[PDB]
């Protein structure tokens, strides 16, 4: 799974959850986070989550439960 | 059905619009 890229989205009063909006692997996993930089969109390494959101995670949906403990650590590292 | 949940996410023109919706990407 080289490369692995998970979009969250999270705007305090629009969503009661995280939700994902993308989920990437190698190649556009990488343009992913070339975009991200020309964006400001912050890239975090993850890479339990990342790969636990790869496997569980679903476009336009909510974080899994599993995930919420983590979710939330990205996040809050970033406030 | 499955494909109705496809169709309404495939409502995203670009790759660069779908990271831009985004907070943040988490990457490994």
């Amino acid at each position: 799974p080289t490369h692995v890229a998970i979009g969250i989205r999270y705007r305090r009063g629009e969503t009661p959850l995280p939700l994902v909006t993308l989920k990437h692997t190698d190649a556009l996993a990488l343009r992913v986070r070339r975009i991200a930089e020309e964006e400001g969109i912050p890239v975090l390494q993850r890479i339990p989550l990342a790969r636990a959101l790869l496997r569980d995670g679903n476009v336009d949906q909510y974080i899994p439960a599993d995930l919420i403990q983590a979710t939330a650590e990205v996040l809050r590292w970033l406030e």
